[PDB]
Parts: structure tokens; C-alpha cells; sequence
């Protein structure tokens, strides 16, 4: 036994092990997104760059969970990052809408670690949820509709000055 | 009789106390359109936002109200501010259009509290009027009625990329 | 239903809408209390200060409920305002009193949504009472308590220069 | 007939000089004051201050419609400024009560002019006393009157402490 480790459950302990990879995971399903607009055939700089800022914020998901890990006395364990759904991101919308149910997948998953928590009466797992995982994915989720909704208005998929006009607009310049 | 009171007439205190609730009103209506326009299915956040900046001037309008009752002698006396007209606000053009509806109902109000004013020779309240509440009016209906103009110019209600570009160009950046 | 919503009860949505015209409710029975205190028989300055900012606080406290509303894809439903229950407030002790009370109700539905929102597991909505609500309103309610305290030492309703004191030293000077 | 004179009426020419002299007799009747609150068997600085200070006031009134007069084409005439009505002023209450009443008057007369200038079709005559002198006349009546009801509350005449307290904490600190 950790001589840190109190209050502390195994199957905790191993649920954040899971949610590690699962952050790791979005942060390379992003990170091929980026690439995926980086393309000289896609050519949106911005979404781009939205995507791969995505992708680092997710990489500082997990690595806050190693932290988290070792501080109550849990030992870090990895598994192989599994390659994204898709090898091409089609188009803004596709990738948008790609982006909410990933987000709604990890909110899901913290959510479910949050019911563990409580089950096991772990009120400091609780609050880390709470303070710095649960705001997150409702701002972002409500950002990533946002977009689809302005996307949609658009005329996504098939109205291409729509799209070249939401990397101007929508998305932060880069 | 209040020690300040002179030259006000009750007709003028009552008046007064009708056009505060009618400020509050129009207050209400555009603190909904606000909220309309942040929901995730329209997001349009400078719309929204340009409509949070209305709301808030109605309320300072009507504190001004208060201060003048009190200023003059006579009694504040507040009554239920009711609901907005909609619970849902269709589209940019359909919302300009009924904030174009109610700043002429409020400057109706206001030339009609003028007329009363007048009547009562309350030279006092005749100059508050004109140089705190009419040209505000004339004002806004004019930018609210170039920005119908310019929505209807742009294809509203159909053409959602016109919208879009509205909401970009037309309205302050928030 | 909305693309963002994610474990957010109907049940909670609706106790949302109600929380928020209570607010709402709060704040105009706040600006009845600055309009009472600056009439000329009163004349009690930095009391009503005190209470059009307590207005202005109630009007946040509402906004945010809005944003939050749509944050989690509920739909901001409004109802009328109800006036304050009184049209005046006799003097500064008997309006900290239903100060008291006020915030005291307030309270009270803000621990009953929580307590809906532990019934239905809704984490996020926990969170945002307790970060955002819970602690404004334990501290607002001992500001106010002392207040109290101290407007009893100081002999109201009774001791007129013990409240003209209380006006200069207890309450911020505006 | 001055050759800047246009649409300048003979009685509200007269009407103007007569106000200058009201104006006047505003001023001399406040420097008493001023000069009743520095007496060492009264001694309260602050009242006192504030009276010579209304009294400089005044003077500027006087002024402001000498040059009027001048503007139009009218000719100042000047007649015997009469001494106040009092030689003594009693307390602060009393005080305070006599300035109430003189600034009523002044309000009074001001009205009347600009119900003479009405009736000869005489607008910038109206806009000079709206923009220059009604609104001045509301505040300062505004300002006695709660001066009044704290000073009743603060127990005088009767209550010294009451008294002293009012010049220590309700008129500027001189
Ligand atoms: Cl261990
Ligand atoms: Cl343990
Ligand atoms: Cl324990
Ligand atoms: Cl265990
Ligand atoms: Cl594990
Ligand atoms: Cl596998
Ligand atoms: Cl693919
Ligand atoms: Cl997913
Ligand atoms: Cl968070
Ligand atoms: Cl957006
Ligand atoms: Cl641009
Ligand atoms: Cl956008
Ligand atoms: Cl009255
Ligand atoms: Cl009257
Ligand atoms: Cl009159
Ligand atoms: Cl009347
Ligand atoms: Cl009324
Ligand atoms: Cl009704
Ligand atoms: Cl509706
Ligand atoms: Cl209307
Ligand atoms: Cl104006
Ligand atoms: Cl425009
Ligand atoms: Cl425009
Ligand atoms: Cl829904
Ligand atoms: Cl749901
Ligand atoms: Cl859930
Ligand atoms: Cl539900
Ligand atoms: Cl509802
Ligand atoms: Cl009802
Ligand atoms: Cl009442
Ligand atoms: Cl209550
Ligand atoms: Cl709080
Ligand atoms: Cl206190
Ligand atoms: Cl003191
Ligand atoms: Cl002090
Ligand atoms: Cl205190
Ligand atoms: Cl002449
Ligand atoms: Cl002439
Ligand atoms: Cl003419
Ligand atoms: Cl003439
Ligand atoms: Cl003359
Ligand atoms: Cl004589
Ligand atoms: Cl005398
Ligand atoms: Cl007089
Ligand atoms: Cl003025
Ligand atoms: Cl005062
Ligand atoms: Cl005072
Ligand atoms: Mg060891
Ligand atoms: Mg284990
Ligand atoms: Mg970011
Ligand atoms: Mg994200
Ligand atoms: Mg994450
Ligand atoms: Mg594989
Ligand atoms: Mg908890
Ligand atoms: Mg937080
Ligand atoms: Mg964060
Ligand atoms: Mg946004
Ligand atoms: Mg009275
Ligand atoms: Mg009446
Ligand atoms: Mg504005
Ligand atoms: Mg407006
Ligand atoms: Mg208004
Ligand atoms: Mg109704
Ligand atoms: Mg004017
Ligand atoms: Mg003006
Ligand atoms: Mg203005
Ligand atoms: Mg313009
Ligand atoms: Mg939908
Ligand atoms: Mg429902
Ligand atoms: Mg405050
Ligand atoms: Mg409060
Ligand atoms: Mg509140
Ligand atoms: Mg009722
Ligand atoms: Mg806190
Ligand atoms: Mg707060
Ligand atoms: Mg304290
Ligand atoms: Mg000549
Ligand atoms: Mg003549
Ligand atoms: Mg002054
Ligand atoms: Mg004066
Ligand atoms: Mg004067
Ligand atoms: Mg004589
Ligand atoms: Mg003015
Ligand atoms: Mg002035
Ligand atoms: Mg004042």
C-alpha cells in the first residue's frame, strides 16, 4: 500500500487509469483532424488550428489525471492509444459533429467516474471532477453545437463559400 | 403633500409610475431575446449580445424614473412587470423587427407623457422627456430600422449565410 | 432535443426556470427598497445604495441561470415578475428584515434545486449551486444578520440617530 | 430698438430684471445664513460653508441672466436689493426650513417666467430657463428636503448631538 493512499479505491483507481487513455485517445482523434485540414485539397488554416489546440488541451486532460493519480497514492498504468475512427475528416460539419460526440463520449465517461466516485463515498475525486473536468466538456459541448448550428446556417456541406467563410469568422485566427 | 412637491400633478405621478413599468417591460422582452439568441440551435452571440445591451438601457431607464419620482415629490409605485409577447424569437429579422415595434410603443408612451406634461404646464418634466428620453428613441428606431434594411438586403429570413454575416458585421463584436 | 443537452433532467430544467424568475423576483423587490429610502421623507442615502446594488446583484444571479439554461440545451421559459409585497418598508430595520427573509427564501428553493439535482445525479448542476450560489448567499445572509444586530443596538425603530448612524458607518458610503 | 433684438417681448424683458433682483435677494439672504452659522454662540462651520456657498450660487443665477438680458437686446435695470427677513436664523432645522421655502419661491417665479415666455411664443426663453435653471431648482429642493427629514430624525431642534452629528456628516466637510 501507497503510504499517501487514503480513502482511495482500487476501482477508482483503475477507472482513472481508463479515463487517462480516453483523454489520450481525443487527443489523437483531434490531432488527425488537424492534420486533416492542414491537407493542400482542405486548405482551412483555422479549423486547423482549432483542432490542434484541441488536441493539446486533451493531452493536458490526461496528463492532470497522472498527476492526479500519484497524488492519492495510485500507480499509473498505460494501454495502447487506438488510432482514430477515421483516416479523412470529410469536411468542417463532418468533423464538428465528429468533435461533439467525442466530447459527449468523454463527458459520458467522467460523468460514469463521477457515480464511482460517489459510490465509494470519495468526495475529493468527486470535487477534482467537479473543479476541473465537468465545466469543461459542457462549455466546450456548448461551443461545438454553436458551431454546427453557424455551420448548418452556412449551408454545410454543400455551400463552399459557407465554409470558407466559418474559418474566417467563427474560428480563432491563426 | 411631500415638502418638495411643487407645480407636479398627481395625473403626472401616475403617469410616470405607468411609463417605469412600461421601461421594465421593455426590459424583460429583450433580456428574452437575449436568451433566445445564445440557445445552441441559433448562436448568434453578437445579436444576443447586442440585445443584452438593450435590456440593460431599459433598466437604467427606468431607475431613472424612480430617481425623477422621487426628485419631484411624488410616489414610486411598482406593479407586476409581465411576461414578453413570445417565448421564442424566430430569426434576426423577425426579432428586429419587434424591437423596432417596442421602442415606438415606448416613444409613443413618452409623446403621450409629453402631451400630459404639456397639458399640466409641467415645463420640468416636458425638458426631462426631451433631453433624457426622445432623442434616445428617434435614435435607436433609426438604428434598429437601418438594421431591418440591411436583414432584409442580406435574404432573411431564408438565407442563413446573411444571417450569419449580419451577426458579423452589423452588430458590435462581443 | 438539443444537440448539446447531456444527463439534464426535464425536472431540472424546469426548477431552473422557476430559480430564475425567483431572482428575478428578489431583484425587483430589492429596487423597491432603494426607491423607499431615497424619497424625500426618508432621505437615508447609502441605505439605498445598499439596496439598488442588492438589485443589481439579483439581476446577475439571474443572468447566469439564462446562460446556464442554455449551456446545458434547456430552454429559458419566462414568467411575469411579481411586485414586491409591500410598497413601502417602514425604515432601514424593517427592510433589512425582509432583506433577511429574502435571501433567506432564496436559500431555501437554491437548496431545494440541489437537492433535486442530487436526486437526478446531475453533478454539473451541483457544482454550479455550490461554486456559484450557495456561499454568496451564507455570506449575504451574515452581512445582513449583523446589520440586523446592530441596527437593534443602535435603538431602531425608535432611536432616529442611532438609524441616521447607521446610514453613515454600517453601510458603504456612496 | 436694439438692433440684436428679435422676438424679445417688453414684459418678459422685465420679467428677466425682476428675476435678477429675486436672484439677488437669494444670495444676500443665504450669505446672512452663512454669516449666523460662524457666529461663536452657533459655531457650526460646515452650515455655514454650505449656506456661503448657496450664496455664491445665487450670484451666479444673477449673473447668468444679466448677460441673457444683454444677449437679447434687453437692458438691465438693477433696484434695491432688501435685507433678508431675518437677522437671526434660529439652528440648523430652522435654517434649513427658510432655505427650503426661498428656493420654492425662486422655483415659483421661475415657473411664472416661463409661463409668461410660453405665452409671448418666446422659445429660447423657455430652453434657457429649462436648461439653466428648472432642474438646478429641483435638485437643490431635492437636497433640502432630505436635509430636513435627517435633520428631524437627528431630534432637533431639541437634540444638540443631533445637530452637532448633522454638520459633521451631511454637508461637506469645510
Ligand atoms: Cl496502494
Ligand atoms: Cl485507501
Ligand atoms: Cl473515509
Ligand atoms: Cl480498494
Ligand atoms: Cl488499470
Ligand atoms: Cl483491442
Ligand atoms: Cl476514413
Ligand atoms: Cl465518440
Ligand atoms: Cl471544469
Ligand atoms: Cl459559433
Ligand atoms: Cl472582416
Ligand atoms: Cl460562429
Ligand atoms: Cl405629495
Ligand atoms: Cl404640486
Ligand atoms: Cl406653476
Ligand atoms: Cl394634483
Ligand atoms: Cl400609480
Ligand atoms: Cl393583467
Ligand atoms: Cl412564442
Ligand atoms: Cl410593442
Ligand atoms: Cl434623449
Ligand atoms: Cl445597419
Ligand atoms: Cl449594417
Ligand atoms: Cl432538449
Ligand atoms: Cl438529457
Ligand atoms: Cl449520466
Ligand atoms: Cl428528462
Ligand atoms: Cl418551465
Ligand atoms: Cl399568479
Ligand atoms: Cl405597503
Ligand atoms: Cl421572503
Ligand atoms: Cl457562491
Ligand atoms: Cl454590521
Ligand atoms: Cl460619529
Ligand atoms: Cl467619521
Ligand atoms: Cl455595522
Ligand atoms: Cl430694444
Ligand atoms: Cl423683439
Ligand atoms: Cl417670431
Ligand atoms: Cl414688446
Ligand atoms: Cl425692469
Ligand atoms: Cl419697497
Ligand atoms: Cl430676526
Ligand atoms: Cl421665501
Ligand atoms: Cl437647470
Ligand atoms: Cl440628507
Ligand atoms: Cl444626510
Ligand atoms: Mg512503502
Ligand atoms: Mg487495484
Ligand atoms: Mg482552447
Ligand atoms: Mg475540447
Ligand atoms: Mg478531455
Ligand atoms: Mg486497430
Ligand atoms: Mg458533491
Ligand atoms: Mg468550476
Ligand atoms: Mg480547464
Ligand atoms: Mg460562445
Ligand atoms: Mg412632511
Ligand atoms: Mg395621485
Ligand atoms: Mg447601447
Ligand atoms: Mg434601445
Ligand atoms: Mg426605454
Ligand atoms: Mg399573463
Ligand atoms: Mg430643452
Ligand atoms: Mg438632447
Ligand atoms: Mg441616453
Ligand atoms: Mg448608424
Ligand atoms: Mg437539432
Ligand atoms: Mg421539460
Ligand atoms: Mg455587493
Ligand atoms: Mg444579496
Ligand atoms: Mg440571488
Ligand atoms: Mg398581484
Ligand atoms: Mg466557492
Ligand atoms: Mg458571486
Ligand atoms: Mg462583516
Ligand atoms: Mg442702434
Ligand atoms: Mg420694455
Ligand atoms: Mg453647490
Ligand atoms: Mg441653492
Ligand atoms: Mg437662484
Ligand atoms: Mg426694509
Ligand atoms: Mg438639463
Ligand atoms: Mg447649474
Ligand atoms: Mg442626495
Amino acid at each position: 500500500v501507497s503510504q499517501v493512499r487514503q480513502n482511495y479505491h482500487s476501482d477508482c483507481e483503475a477507472a482513472v487509469n481508463r479515463m487517462l487513455n480516453l483523454e489520450l485517445y481525443a487527443s489523437y482523434t483531434y490531432s488527425s483532424m488537424y492534420a486533416f485540414f492542414d491537407r493542400d485539397d482542405v486548405a482551412l488554416h483555422n479549423v486547423a488550428e482549432f483542432f490542434k489546440e484541441q488536441s493539446h488541451e486533451e493531452r493536458e486532460h490526461a496528463e492532470k489525471f497522472m498527476k492526479y493519480q500519484n497524488k492519492r497514492g495510485g500507480r499509473v498504468v498505460l494501454q495502447d492509444i487506438k488510432k482514430p475512427e477515421r483516416d479523412e475528416w470529410g469536411n468542417t460539419l463532418e468533423a464538428m459533429q465528429a468533435a461533439l460526440q467525442l466530447e459527449k463520449t468523454v463527458n459520458q465517461a467522467l460523468l460514469d467516474l463521477h457515480k464511482l466516485a460517489t459510490d465509494k463515498v470519495d468526495p475529493h475525486l468527486c470535487d477534482f471532477l467537479e473543479s476541473e473536468y465537468l465545466e469543461e466538456q459542457v462549455k466546450d459541448i456548448k461551443r461545438i453545437g454553436d458551431f454546427i448550428t453557424n455551420l448548418k446556417r452556412l449551408g454545410l456541406p454543400e455551400n463552399g463559400m459557407g465554409e470558407y467563410l466559418f474559418d474566417k469568422h467563427s474560428v480563432k485566427e491563426s
